[PDB]
């Protein structure tokens, strides 16, 4: 047994596939020999930088995504639900405030970041709730186990230079790694760096790390 | 024993990811309780129908795809090789005659379709040899085990409207199942039809079929 391998996960709670990748890595983070670093990012920034556009906007792709996630819900046991209203609506509302809030968490209480992220996804991608209003974010944060005082204080820092710059810098790191969308997983292993896109490269990751893939729901 | 589940695989030899999904399904076809049905298709017809564009056209995606295939080569043990800017070259030349030939094979000698398809992929995506000239296609067909006579007889039929139309119809059937690219895999199980896009949905396919996933190289 050697030292743990650092694995960076860049994600945005706006992204349904980011949630799937996030949960698989969280499930493996104390099974595999890895150091999982969560990297809250803005898909908006990545799209702009790369000249890419949200795949779901192409109707053939959007229809397929709804089918795919409905199956993945059961396969991965993550309560992901496609929104009742059109995707364009959720996309248009976006996730700027939520991702700024997750950034403030990472800056001050990174030990809370996994739960705060999960609770935000539970709003937008499970129960089909808003993630743009202050009250919506506070609700997710209290769900994560954050005191009201604690959550309020972080929310207050959403528009501060420190938080705004950190989110921008994390998002550009993803771009420098070659992102055109999210999630991306960056594994630093045996002296090389590998960037993997999507939630469907975790078995390949296990291979690169020399670890055993036991499916998306490993036994505890 | 329950009747085998029909699994349709729509593919184009122009597409390296189609080769990957094809090899995985071929490895499982005598392990899982399935009837694998190969469906020669044209990626260009699917792009047209769906209004999609080849992903490699975006530089960051093209680069990512190049990196991903290089990793998958070892993970899946498939001898893929290509020079810089190869997809740009494949786009131009296309696979029309090759895919019409495979359509003729499917109409008259479907039992030869797997090997003929494999040999064509070996030409374009392993040795980077031509697949547009008649001599090239006949070389693959003979390597696949056809007699010179059988192969030439089939190649003569790519001039026929029946073969030309059948390739178009198969490609349209992919579109009607929701395709915006290739490969797609369509599983008919428990009275339901599920379409999965990509070479990276075979573990989910195993889940849907209630079969055991043993990775991309299942044991003998
Ligand atoms: C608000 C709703 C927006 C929903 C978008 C889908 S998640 C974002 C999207 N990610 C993916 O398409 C991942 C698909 C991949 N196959 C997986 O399984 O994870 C992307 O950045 N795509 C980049 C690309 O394909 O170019
Ligand atoms: C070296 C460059 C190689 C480029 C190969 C393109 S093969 C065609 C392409 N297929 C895919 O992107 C499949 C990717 C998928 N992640 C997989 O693993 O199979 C497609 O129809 N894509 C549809 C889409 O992405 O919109």
């Amino acid at each position: 047994g050697p030292l743990p391998r650092t694995v960076e996960l860049f994600y945005d709670v706006l992204s349904p596939y980011s949630w799937l990748g996030f949960e698989i890595l969280c499930r493996y983070q104390n099974i595999w020999n890895i150091n999982l670093q969560l990297r809250p990012s803005l898909i908006t920034g990545i799209m702009k930088d790369s000249g890419n556009k949200p795949p779901g906007l192409l109707p053939r792709k959007g229809l397929y995504m709804a089918n795919d996630l409905k199956l993945l819900r059961h396969h991965l046991q993550i309560p992901i639900h496609f929104p009742k209203d059109f995707l364009s609506v959720m996309l248009e509302k976006g996730s700027l405030s939520a991702m700024r809030f997750l950034t403030a968490v990472n800056l001050e209480h990174p030990e809370m970041l996994e739960k705060a992220s999960r609770e935000l996804w539970m709003r937008v991608w499970s129960r089909n709730e808003d993630i743009t209003e202050p009250q919506s974010i506070l609700a997710a944060a209290e769900k994560a186990g954050m005191s009201a005082e604690q959550a309020q204080g972080l929310l207050e820092k959403i528009a501060t230079p420190k938080v705004k710059n950190q989110l921008k810098e994390t998002t550009e790191a993803a771009c420098r790694y070659g992102a055109f969308g999210l999630p991306i997983t960056v594994a630093h292993v045996d002296g090389q760096t590998h960037m993997l896109f999507g939630s469907d490269r975790m078995e390949l990751l296990a291979h690169l790390l020399g670890e055993k893939w036991m499916g998306p729901i490993p036994p505890a």
